[PDB]
């Protein structure tokens, strides 16, 4: 079985795993000030830290001076690609691409910043369709977006080039804070935190609302035909939040893996270390995520033994 949190992992936010040859590879916002930490499992239960898989000081780096968030890592064209955002010395938030031929690393920049058009961005998610097709998704950060008064955070979507370092045409505006459950009357608002399955024709963009220092904060998606959109978001969201009861505050910013063996998914989230008194440090948490009449659902958030992510 597990219980959740999983891994004891601390200090954390927005964690990310691939699964690759039979092994599990989790980056976090950790290091802010500098980089990424790995941590490597078998069973998506049991985690050990592997240090820095990005490491701004590293020698071949060098780029980004604070304020290093959400490291998502693809594997393509067989070597493993690290979309990540930090501060630039300009002071905006700007996306980053990097490769390994390791998923443990070193990573070293390839294109950073990815792209600069002088406001701040963040939570780059590239989606690899069935065809091949690349996709980014992120976030036109609410630091520096405001829209009829309210400081907001909209997700964009564009495709990429082949080589992943252009992004093709204008920005598409794929989703905005919309719906009641998403703090509509506030005057900070947030959708960040994209991730893209596909299932049965169609896309399914999961992503978070309110704000990360609440318990409020919470997933939700979004379905479309196409990567492009247009993204229509599923009435019955938020499909994972929070449940004080189990002290379970502000479950976000996910990504989805499969189990060891293959047959079923998890989503992989964090929550609030601390309940009582909501902030930054957040940790990782697994639940089963499934598909029943066309709706996307998680078992979960659970703070209870489960049976082990299946394997063989
Ligand atoms: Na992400």
């Amino acid at each position: 079985t597990y219980t959740n949190p999983v891994g004891g992992i601390t200090g954390i936010g927005d964690p990310y795993v691939l699964k690759h040859e039979s092994r599990y590879y989790l980056y976090a916002t950790s290091a802010i000030n500098r980089g990424f930490k790995v941590w490597e499992s078998p069973n998506l239960v049991d985690w050990e830290l592997k240090g820095l898989a990005l490491d701004s000081y590293y020698e071949k780096n060098g780029w980004g001076t604070e304020d290093f968030w959400a490291p998502e890592v693809i594997f393509y064209n067989n070597k493993f690609y690290m979309t990540y955002s930090a501060r630039d010395n300009d002071g905006h938030l700007k996306i980053a691409l990097a490769s390994s031929k390791s998923p443990l690393g070193p990573f070293k920049n390839i294109k950073a910043p990815l792209f600069d058009r002088g406001l701040s961005f963040i939570d780059a998610h590239i989606f690899i369709d069935q065809d091949g097709t690349p996709y980014i998704y992120y976030v036109k950060d609410c630091s520096e977006n405001i829209i009829n008064g309210i400081h907001i955070s909209q997700i964009y979507v564009q495709e990429m080039s082949q080589d992943l370092l252009e992004l093709k045409g204008d920005p598409v505006l794929a989703i905005q804070p919309s719906q009641d459950w998403e703090g509509i009357n506030d005057a900070w608002q947030w959708n960040e935190g994209p991730f893209v399955i596909k299932h049965e024709g169609k896309y399914y963009m999961m992503y978070s609302a309110n704000c990360y220092a609440s318990p409020d904060y919470s997933i939700g998606y979004a379905v479309a035909e196409t990567p492009l959109g247009p993204w229509i978001k599923y009435s019955g969201n938020p499909i994972l939040s929070k449940r004080m009861d189990k002290g379970i505050s502000g479950p976000g910013h996910n990504s989805v893996t499969v189990s060891p063996d293959g047959s079923e998914l998890f989503v992989v989230y964090h929550t609030h270390t601390y309940p009582d008194s909501p902030g930054g440090d957040r940790t990782v948490n697994i639940d089963r995520l499934y598909f029943e009449d066309g709706i996307l659902k998680v078992k979960g958030p659970t703070r209870s033994p489960q049976p082990g992510p299946r394997s063989n």
